[PDB]
């Protein structure tokens, strides 16, 4: 039996479900793919190298969460597909012992969302997740805005056209997206009273995180505003990957109906 090593690295990671979902396809399409992928959660000290320990570990490819999606784009030996304007990566395979680097997150994001015509979104947060969903709503030309809490991020969001405030604007967005790592701490990722205000007049709230509810979401459900979780991306961005992982032999589409009735 050939055996390829597979993981996600993060900091933290022990919650990840992309074990889970990831392992379900590799026993699943064994046979189409002739070999037999194991995926593993791996703690990434933020002081290592991403880069480093892939090949240290001899991986035939990787996700990349929080906080490394950034360090992945820069780090990479090639980026190939949307993650060139994303400024993010998600994804790493070994390519022709090249480390390749993908963004699965923008797609999967899209794909998740059921509401087709939404005008505008602001955006909160400036890491790899909140870059490649400003790439991904400005590709459909809704108009984006994009809040965080320093300086840090701007050139990335300003090059892609959006509007970065530094103070929360006063105005309605249709969608509101917490990519922050605040639902992480327990946390609202902006003031109460602020949040409110986009909440009721917004029609929908939407947190990264999965499973589980947010203060975010928390917030939204108790005004009533239409919320959505992290769940349905985070299948269909997993099942992106694996059709990268598969060396696009294995359709995402397929992976995608095993690792949503899986989890
Ligand atoms: O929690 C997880 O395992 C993941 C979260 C997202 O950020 C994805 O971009 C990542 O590839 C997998």
């Amino acid at each position: 039996m050939k055996l390829k090593s597979f993981g996600v690295f993060g900091n933290p990671i022990k919650h990840s479900k992309s074990p889970l979902i990831h392992n379900a396809c590799f026993l699943t399409f064994q046979k189409e793919l002739r070999f037999l992928g194991h995926y593993h959660p791996i703690l990434l000290p933020l002081e290592s190298h991403i880069k480093s320990e892939f090949l240290h570990l001899g991986l035939s490819g990787a996700n990349v969460t929080l906080p490394f999606k950034e360090r992945a784009f820069q780090v990479c030996d090639k980026i190939k597909g949307i993650a060139l304007e994303c400024g993010a990566v998600n994804t790493l395979v070994l390519e022709n012992d090249e480390l390749v680097g993908y963004n699965t997150d923008a797609l999967g994001f899209y794909l998740s969302l059921k509401q087709k015509n939404y005008q505008n979104a602001l955006i909160l947060g400036a890491g790899g997740s909140a870059k490649a969903l400003a790439c991904e709503l400005k590709k459909q030309g809704l108009q984006v805005s994009v809040l965080n809490r320093s300086s840090r991020g701007l050139d990335f969001f300003q090059r892609l056209g959006c509007d970065c405030f530094m103070e929360p604007p006063k105005s309605a967005f249709d969608l509101i997206i917490n990519a922050t790592s605040a639902s992480l701490h327990n946390e609202l990722p902006l003031n109460k009273e602020v949040l409110k205000g986009y909440f009721k007049e917004g029609k929908l709230a939407y947190d990264l995180a999965a499973g589980f509810l947010t203060p975010f979401l928390s917030l939204a459900k108790e005004l009533k505003t239409p919320f959505q979780d992290g769940k349905d991306m985070l299948i269909y961005q997993a099942a992106l990957s694996f059709e990268k992982f598969s060396a696009s032999q294995i359709p995402y589409s397929k992976a995608f109906e095993v690792m949503r009735s899986v989890f």
